[PDB]
């Protein structure tokens, strides 16, 4: 259908948008719980809705936040003070974008290694979320990196590569657009160049599995890791190394017809979040547009501002503003730093 | 698991035993509302729990059949005088079965191919199953022959395999031994020659799945199509020429760790499908079993008899004896013809 | 190595320059045969060696061209005035090349579908092209488009994607840089949508056994065809036509490190093949150059004014040039037609 | 081809006939001269013409050896006392093989991991060894198993599949039994269970690649590895548990249309070479032959006898009897040691 295929390729677009990325506010009740921990608050429904709002209701958000990704109970949630959640993202001219997947299960006879469950069902979901206002999805995968154990293992980025190339069907042909997260995690103590190699073998997965799956590159998106040293190495990679490793990464394996990557953070600081996606845009310019899809690394400080304590919420606001301002500019190779 | 490997291996050769076979009973409520239709039986619980229970008591079942695939009400049903459906199936030793997929979802931008749909919550449904009592499960998944149109396509086959390897393993991981049913539809006016071709690339790409997978074969089940000339045919192949075939297509793409091949009678007339399994059985000895999976085939003339008359009890559950006795004799290649 | 990554990065850069391109001079004796048949020229030895030294004694040629790929007779040739064929090229700067593969053979149990032979003996031979003076290589594989006989099967792409893959890894050991030319033949009545397709699903294949081999994309060159219709359709499609379906059937598969994609010609008329690239690179920038690895599309003319006879040398050279400027100008996007 | 495929089936059935199996006499020159070397003798034409003939010509041979596998060489040679090998064979009853690949090359970029190289002109002499006497062919890949090291990669296992597949397809065009030789070597500490697992996913590579090629099994043999402990190893695996494996690997893998699987006996004693046989043929009956192709396994104490020493010989063949009568009742399941 080319109308269907002209909405798609132009709601990537506007996701991938200069000067803008996307907000990823999907975490699921547990996953929000341990957030609200952190500074003791709570989790009630009219927590999560009061902090979604505190986000969502950040006037001028729009100038840096093409998109936001909900979880579902926030696409058909309310305010505190009453206002539907889509509408306030509306009135920001932020688009709407729902997780669909229902998380990871072991891969039988693996070292457990996840396969992302969520397909049954997955037409008809995506069918009542683009009524109520969704216009991307978002399905997220994880590998590990264990050269010991041969991990990723075949049945690992094989399975991964299956259920990526199945949902971002199946959301097209639901006039959603797909996100493709194919999150290598940064578990373990092998070097940037090892992260490298397994990053570009499993893109090359998944992007054949797109291509056999008949999914149009120009109305999706993907958000891959940013290509790093593991976690348990003493010292992060150079922001100059990050950026080099990875805008390589993704020129080896991504064709062009994609309009945007838009990065996980994974675990990284608010601040090399920033500077590591300033430095892909100083490269510039690219093949396609490099940019976020932030959930810590935007929210992290405004949550532990807010405190759970109303009366924090302006300056929780100001704080996520000057984090979408920074992110923002580092899209477009301008952040001077903070 | 050694222990889980033994268990499975066990009740594979099991259901796979000599002078037995599967009677397939798991029609959903949509499924059974047709076959209630063509004797004018309205279709409540009530005569579905009478219906079940026909076949379930009928005295000295167990002699001919190993196994029975129910549908998960049934497996949780109990028969109108109030036994549980798997008491009636224990007090006759047969295994209770439980078909777990949940029915099939088009592949976007194919021409209307099929992925069969089922895998989330795949693991714990068998975990509630195997308390239950099922000690095997079935997924079925299609394709169509149409050599015009290039079906079955790649991404048809793909996805039947992904999906038939998943689900055997998820099954394996929860002791339950897993019939793999890629049923390769007989729609269309194609030779036993193109069926032969087109089985044999099908169940390459399925048992290469399967070994991908790690699914142990000495615990699973195959329930191929036999392989025919299409539906659309005037003459139905000779028995001689389906028995070349199948027991050929079988012995170029099916390793004989596998138990047994349990044949699905697709449309066939209950007297053909007793006769073609027979004729593959007076080819005997083979590298596995070859036995049968029937639901029509055994249940046809049983259904006609029974009338939706209680009254027609009995006569009902002689008709299933014979034809029970037919393909017991069939699986020995001893059956006389009727 | 990073000597020779860096090598073969810089070469391959060197060969997709701006504003120039490849003159594809490598016809096999019986090949060549049948061009000077056209024109009534016996095929001696010395009659390719004047043809040969013609082509590449042009004054200023190497304006235009970056890059000749050879035959291994030429290789190793004189000029008829004694000069060897690889100096005339090193004194206009243009890269010497050599075709590497041993041509086309069946593939068993296929319509006539092509195997490219050429593996064996390839890395010493590789080593010697390159103490002789060749930097970049060349294999060609076809493939054919039929629907109705399913053309190019699944052996057919694998087979080709093989090979290219093989053969591009073994030339990067060995310092020269491969370029990948899986020809798509226009043979048949297919419409451009067709070709587009069949292009899109065979440049996929190659680019994930390129990366399946370790095939450095930085240093290698794609020869693709362009997307057309096929050649018994009456009108060719509109340059804007094929310049739209061959720049997204490329933007959809090809990772955007490759420095070039540089078209073969494939029948079309030496006016044809300017003016289709020069269309692309109207719509440009690119991620990646768009030029021409050109042979009738640069010789034709030249040859036809040639004749055979020595006399209508500076014509021919004249007209070569012609033609190499057209084509330069074609990737500037700034031919305006001859 | 109804006529080739029944030839080839024939023909393959009789390599593979109960109580005899395969002499691998096929070393080039580079091999035989290490053999000649134990025994201090000058590898001359002459005296590669004089073991040849002593293995061939050696009275009653045929009872226990179907078919023996020959160096180009020889298949063009005579004895010393002038009659050409080929009729040596005949007069016994054994159909002459010959080896048809180029040996090994690394793969870029592995860690020394080998490509099996030789489809260039296969086609062409095949059809020449056929007119030369042989009916079967032999091609040889090898894969090593490193845990540490990833080993057999991807990449090997593909590349190994690939050559053997295309190999197999174009034998069987040209009127030639394939053996099928996935060789996985002895190297390393790794436990009988892992050469199990590694020998287990190469042979489901192996077939869904000869099944993808239309190789017709049939008409096709077998020669892997027996599955055992690696060679570092201090004691090696008991008969019973290598037979337990080995039978278990192949079980799990290789179809039943396939005639026979004959080993290749990879640096075992010749008394565990033969024992080892036996313990699987105790386990009979089968779905297919097991048998022997054995070189060194049949020959060591043939060589170790006749010492370069002319007047040694009937002692040697004598030795050379006694070897392939324990294998031919090792296929049986008869051999009471020696």
């Amino acid at each position: 259908s080319q109308e269907v295929a002209k909405e798609l390729a132009e709601n990537a677009r506007k996701i991938a948008a200069p000067g803008k990325g996307i907000l990823a506010a999907d975490e699921s009740t547990g996953t929000i719980k341990k957030r609200f921990d952190s500074i003791g608050v709570e989790n009630t429904e009219a927590n999560r809705a009061f902090y979604r709002d505190l986000l969502f209701s950040t006037k001028g958000l729009g100038q840096y936040i093409s998109g936001a990704i909900l979880f579902e109970e926030t696409l058909y949630q309310k305010s505190p003070s009453g206002v539907p959640m889509v509408d306030l993202l509306k009135a920001e001219g932020i688009i709407p974008g729902i997780k669909v997947d229902k998380g990871l299960e072991t891969l039988p006879l693996t070292d457990d290694e996840k396969a992302t469950m969520g397909l049954d069902g997955l037409s008809e979901r995506c069918k009542k979320y683009y009524e109520a206002g969704a216009r991307f999805a978002k399905w997220r995968a994880v590998l590990s990196i264990d050269p010991a154990k041969g991990k990723p293992t075949n049945l690992s980025i094989t399975e991964v590569a299956h259920g990526l190339a199945r949902y971002a069907a199946i959301c097209q042909a639901n006039r959603l657009v797909p996100i493709v997260e194919p999150e290598i995690l940064t578990d373990g103590s092998h070097d940037i160049t090892v992260c490298a190699e397994v990053t570009e073998r499993v893109l090359a997965a998944v992007f054949k599995a797109l291509n056999d799956h008949h999914v149009l590159l120009e109305g999706a998106l993907l958000k891959p890791n940013m290509v790093t040293h593991g976690s348990d190495c003493p010292k992060p990679a150079s922001h100059e190394e990050i950026a080099f490793y990875t805008v390589r990464s993704l020129k080896r394996t991504v064709p062009p017809a994609l309009p945007g990557v838009m990065f996980l953070s994974g675990g990284q600081s608010e601040e090399d979040a920033s500077l590591n996606l300033n430095e892909m845009n100083k490269m510039g310019p690219h093949p396609f547009q490099l940019s976020f899809s932030y959930g810590r690394a935007l929210q992290a400080s405004c949550l532990k501002a807010w405190k759970g304590v109303p009366e924090n919420k302006a300056k929780a606001q100001q704080v996520l503003m000057e984090r979408a301002r920074a992110n923002g500019e580092a899209q477009l190779g301008k952040y001077g730093g903070g």
